[PDB]
């Protein structure tokens, strides 16, 4: 039976509303008075980060800060502005100010806790993951927190899922994974629930076992899988 529910963090938990304008403001802070359109810088940054994230999926862990600093070094060299030595801190300030959970998250996590193992699985480094959970006040809502840094590899490499299952003491067939962007979990027998809040991730629909738009649907799926629907 299903004894554990794992959440893809931060994707299933943290709102992305307004993030494009937040990232535009980061680029404005990088540039200052430099005569480059911040939207042009943002678009080029997003191209390079897309490339990097595609490259690193399934590969050994590398720190995000190192990756993003490399991207910014390349862009500063390309466009002629001074490399922002504090780019990471500029970005972190933005994420601290505007981090915000989706409105149903806390009650869903509390509804599952104690009845099922409630786990978090993330590609974030461990320090970043813990700081995220603490900033949003939900660290104690998880029974396990499993990172790419601990496993050694980024999703969708199976090691991170194997480690999460071992921490919980459950088999894959006893677990659900709620995912935001599953390029993985099913290699280990886990049941996959894709969270698609806007009904826009059709490239992931067909491999998912279930698709939901709101995490309150997760409870109802787990109940059904356990014969209590
Ligand atoms: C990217 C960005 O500005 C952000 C990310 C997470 C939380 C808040 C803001």
């Amino acid at each position: 039976m299903i004894r554990a529910v794992f959440f893809d963090s931060p994707g299933t938990l943290n709102s992305v509303e307004g993030h494009a304008k937040m990232h535009l403001k980061i680029m404005e802070e990088v540039l200052g008075d430099y005569p480059l359109n911040p939207k042009t810088l943002l678009d080029e940054y997003n191209k390079l980060t897309r490339e990097a994230f595609s490259n690193y999926a399934g590969k050994p862990y590398r720190g995000l800060r190192d990756i993003l600093e490399e991207v910014m070094r390349k862009l500063a060299e390309k466009y002629g502005f001074k490399y922002p030595e504090n780019f990471w801190e500029i970005s972190l300030r933005m994420s601290q100010r505007y981090g915000e959970l989706y409105p149903e998250v806390v009650e869903v996590l509390k509804s599952l806790k104690g009845k099922y193992h409630v786990g978090m699985i993330t590609d974030s480094g461990t320090e970043q993951a813990m700081a995220f959970l603490d900033a949003l006040g939900i660290k104690d809502l998880f029974d396990s927190i499993t990172t790419s840094e601990e496993a050694g590899f980024f999703k969708p490499h199976p090691r991170i899922f194997e480690l999460a299952l071992k921490k919980a003491g459950v088999k894959g067939e006893e677990a659900v994974y709620v995912g935001d962007n599953p390029v993985g979990s099913k290699n280990l027998g886990m049941t996959s629930i894709l969270l698609d809040r806007k009904g826009e991730k059709r490239e992931f629909w067909d491999k998912a076992d279930f698709i939901v738009s709101d995490l309150r649907e997760v409870i109802k799926i787990v109940d059904e899988l356990n014969g209590q629907g």
